């Protein structure tokens, strides 16, 4: 049992929830937040954007101090960093951006990330801003992690879509 309300239950571990994973991350204090990163750790919009702004800016402090030990994440990888206000720890999972054509086949290898915590609180990797296709997104993330995940949604329009269509 876990402090995790209000979701819909996709399959054995996979969760849905129209929510702001910002707003969600500070009711729950997870364990465990995934950011949608770039390789740069540069947490400019979208649910990077949001949730760095959320941390009053700690979360990109200590990501440059990351940067600059130890260079760019790959596209498909991932750091452990502190959650600051919002979690114990943060997860920054790198999925491919469309908008800079990157292969969308590293969708697979950046939710296996997710299979190294046990339950986590995470973002569509690669939607929004990365310009994925969600529901192709959540199939992905379904048929890869294998760990308990709750997905927070933001749009509650694409909410209803990603629930009506799932298979
Ligand atoms: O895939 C992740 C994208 C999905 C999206 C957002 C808007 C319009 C269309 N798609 N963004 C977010 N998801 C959950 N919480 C969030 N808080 C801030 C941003 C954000
Ligand atoms: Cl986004």
């Amino acid at each position: 049992v876990n402090s995790f309300s209000g979701y819909l239950k996709l399959t054995d571990n996979v969760y849905i929830k129209n929510a702001d994973i910002v707003e969600e991350a500070k009711k729950v204090k997870p364990t465990v937040v995934v950011n949608a990163a770039n390789v740069y750790l540069k947490h400019g919009g979208g649910v990077a954007g949001a949730l760095n702004k959320a941390t009053n800016n700690a979360m990109q402090v200590e990501s440059d101090d990351y940067i600059a030990t130890n260079g760019p994440l790959k596209v498909g990888g991932s750091c452990v960093l502190s959650g600051h206000n919002l979690a114990k720890h943060c997860l920054h999972v790198v999925g491919p951006n469309v908008n800079k054509g990157e292969d969308i086949q590293l969708l697979k290898s950046a939710y296996e990330n997710f299979n190294q915590h046990e339950v986590l609180l995470a973002p569509l990797l690669s939607a929004g801003i990365f310009g994925a296709d969600p529901i192709h997104s959540l199939r992905v993330c379904v048929d890869t992690v294998r760990t308990n995940v709750y997905l927070a949604v933001f749009d509650k329009n694409l909410y209803d879509k990603l629930v009506s269509s799932f298979l």
